[PDB]
C-alpha cells in the first residue's frame, strides 16, 4: 500500500543532468526498481553515454548491491542535432577518476558486449511488455524511443506503462533553442524530434507528466549549493554529483546562461517524491513545421504539466541520496 | 637535501598540477611562497585555489604554510576570456571544499590579502638564507619587476629560474587575427618583461618552450589511470583537472592537451628529465604579427627531449602522497 518500489526504466541522452537523474533513481532501491536504461545520441555521443551508464550501474552494484540491468543504445537519429560542443560531456565524464575505479572498469568491460547487442528502442519495448507490474518510464532526452514503441506496438506497449515522466517543452515561458533559424520559443528535447514529441504527448492512452522549462527554470543550481558536496566528499556519489554540477555551472558561465538548472534531475525527483510539484492538466499543440517556431509546445488530451517544484525538497533529496555510498 | 622554491603562477589547471608536484615532495622541495598573476585566470579565483591546495596539504602531510600574494601586474595582451574561468570552476569542486580546508583558508586569507605579489617575490628571495629557485608558470612580469627595482640585490639570491614559455624551432600557439602563430602565450602576455628576464646575464634561465612541452601529451588512456588511485585526494584533484584539460583541447580542436607548466616542476624534482641546449634568443617586443616570438638570435638553456616515462612516473608517485 506504500511499501513496494516502482518499476522504472530510464530513457536518457547521456549528459550531466541525465546522470544525476540516473543516480537519484538507482541510489533509492526502497522506492525504485531500475530495470533498464536506454541511451540516445542526442545531448551526447551515444558510445560515451553508454559507457558512463554502464560504469555507474557497476559502481552501485558493487557499493550497495543494486541489481545489474540491460542497457541499450538507441539507433534513433536526430531531426535537429544538439550543438556539437555540448555533446562531448559524456566523453569527459568517462575520463574522471570516480568513473575509473578499477573494479568498476573490470565488471563493465565484462558486461559491455552483452549490452552492445541490444537495440535501444526494442529493449524499451521488451522490458515494458514482459514486465509483471506496470512500468514508469523516465524520459530525460528526446521522445523518439517512446514514439517508436507506440508506432510498432500501440496498446500492447502503452497498456503496460504506468506513466511517462518527461523533461521537455516550454508552455507559458520562453524556450531555449537559439539558432539563426529559430525564434527561441522551443525547448531542446522537443526540437530534437518534434514529430516524436507530438506522437507521444497527444496519445490519450499514455499518461504524461511533463517537466517543462516553466518548472525547471525555478530550480537553479548555484555555486553555494555545489560547494555543499565537499562536506560529503568521502562518498563516491557526492564526488560524482559535486563534480558534475561544478562542470555544469561552469558551462552556463561560458555560454552566458542566467543559471544552470536541475533540468532532468527533477523527473527522477518526482518519481521519488510526487508531492515535490503540483500538476496542471493542459492541452498542448506541438509545432512540427519547418518554420521559426519548430518544436514549440504552446497551449492548444490533457498533458500534466509540473508546476511550482519545491527547491528545498529537491535539495534535501539530492544531498541524502548522495550519502548513500 | 631540499631546494628552496617559489612558484610564480597564473592559476590554471597546468599551474595547479605544477603546484601539487612541488608541494607533495617536501624531501626535495621547500616551497616558501606562491605568487598569482591575473593572466590565464582571474586572480581572485587563482588566489583562493592556491590557498585551498596549501591548506589541504598542510592538513594531510604537515607541509608548512607559506605566504601567497596577488600580483598587480597588468596584461600587454590578455589571455582569451573564455580560458580564464578555470580557477573559478576548480573552486566549486568537492575536493577543494573539504570543510577543514575551507575553514583554515578563511582564517589565513586576510593575512595574505595584504601582500603585493611583486614585492612578496622580491622579499622572499632577498631574505632567504639559501639561494632560491623560482618556478615561473605564468608570464615573466613579476621577475621583470624585481630585476627593475632591485637589480643584483635580487638576482644574486636566485639560484635559477625555471620557466614555461616560448617556441624556438617549432610553431607558436597564439592564434589571433593580428598574429602569425609564431608566438607562445606566456611570452605574448608581456613581451618586454620576457626580454628583460631572458636577456639578463645575471640570472640563469632554464626554458621549457613548446619545443619540449609539445612532446609530452596528456591522453585519455593516461588520465584514466587516476581512477586506480581515487582514494588519494591528490589523485582526485589531478585526475579531475587533467580530465577537464583533455576536454578543453577536444572542444578547441587542439592536437592534444600537453603537460605544459607541470614540466617545470618536474624538472626541479628531477633535472635529468630533459637535456639543456644553450641558446641565444631574441624576443620580439614589436607590435607586428610576430609580437612575442622567441627566435634564435647571453645563453638561455632550452629544455630538449623530456622523458615521458619519467614525467608519468613522477606525477603518479606524487599523487599517491595523500
Ligand atoms: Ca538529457
Ligand atoms: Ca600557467
Ligand atoms: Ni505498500
Ligand atoms: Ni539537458
Ligand atoms: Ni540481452
Ligand atoms: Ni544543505
Ligand atoms: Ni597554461
Ligand atoms: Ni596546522
Ligand atoms: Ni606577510
Ligand atoms: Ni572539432
Ligand atoms: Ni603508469
Amino acid at each position: 500500500g506504500s511499501h513496494m518500489a516502482k518499476t522504472v526504466i530510464l530513457d536518457h541522452d547521456g549528459n550531466k543532468d541525465d546522470f544525476v537523474a540516473m543516480i537519484l533513481l538507482l541510489s533509492n532501491p526502497k522506492k525504485v526498481n531500475l530495470i533498464g536504461c536506454i541511451c540516445t545520441d542526442a545531448d551526447c555521443f551515444v558510445e560515451n553515454g553508454f559507457d558512463v551508464t554502464g560504469k555507474i550501474m557497476c559502481a552501485m552494484h558493487r557499493l550497495i548491491k543494486t541489481p545489474l540491468f540491460p542497457i541499450g543504445k538507441s539507433t534513433a537519429t536526430a531531426v535537429n542535432a544538439f550543438p556539437t560542443e555540448w555533446r562531448f560531456s559524456a566523453k569527459n565524464l568517462d575520463d574522471m577518476p570516480f568513473l575509473n575505479i578499477v573494479e568498476d572498469v573490470a565488471l563493465w568491460e565484462k558486461l559491455k558486449p552483452e549490452n552492445e547487442a541490444h537495440n535501444g528502442q526494442q529493449l524499451l519495448a521488451d522490458l515494458v511488455m514482459k514486465s509483471k507490474e506496470k512500468v514508469t518510464v523516465c524520459v530525460t532526452g528526446p521522445l523518439s524511443n517512446m514514439a517508436w514503441c507506440i508506432e510498432k506496438y500501440g496498446e500492447a506497449f502503452t497498456s503496460k506503462v504506468e506513466e511517462c515522466v518527461i523533461m521537455g517543452g516550454a508552455v507559458d515561458v520562453g524556450g531555449n533553442v537559439f539558432l539563426p533559424t529559430t525564434d527561441g520559443s522551443a525547448e531542446w528535447n522537443i526540437y530534437w524530434d518534434p514529430p516524436a514529441a507530438k506522437k507521444v504527448l497527444c496519445c490519450p492512452n499514455i499518461r504524461c507528466v511533463l517537466f517543462s522549462l516553466d518548472a525547471t527554470n525555478t530550480v537553479p543550481v548555484r555555486s553555494v549549493d555545489v560547494k555543499g558536496f565537499g562536506a560529503q566528499n568521502q562518498y563516491l556519489l557526492s564526488q560524482m554529483v559535486g563534480t558534475m554540477w561544478a562542470m555544469s555551472t561552469h558551462e552556463e558561465i561560458l555560454r552566458d546562461g542566467d543559471a544552470y538548472y536541475a533540468w532532468d534531475a527533477l523527473t527522477a525527483a518526482y518519481i521519488l517524491e510526487p508531492t515535490i510539484a503540483t500538476l496542471e492538466p493542459v492541452a498542448l499543440d506541438v509545432d512540427v513545421s519547418k518554420g521559426k517556431s519548430e518544436g514549440r509546445t504552446p497551449r492548444a488530451p490533457c498533458v500534466h504539466v509540473a508546476r511550482n517544484p519545491s527547491k528545498q525538497m529537491f535539495h534535501d533529496l539530492v544531498f541524502a541520496s548522495t550519502r548513500v555510498c
